């Protein structure tokens, strides 16, 4: 995921935002996080 | 986890914060994200 994208989690409604740049796949309560 | 805590993937070094609060455990790689 990119640097300052924004995901939330649609089970539990809460916010991220990407403060540095990695590979991996942002995951909670179990579900991919979507990329808003 | 709260808002504005910082989390950190030690496997990829992918690092986040939290816009919205919600109930969820932050995962990535597989593993769970470090609270900062
Ligand atoms: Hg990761
Ligand atoms: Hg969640």
């Amino acid at each position: 995921a990119n640097e300052g994208d924004v995901y939330k989690c649609e089970l539990c409604g809460q916010v991220v935002k990407v403060l540095e740049e990695g590979g991996g796949t942002l995951v909670c309560c179990g579900e991919d996080m979507v990329k808003q």
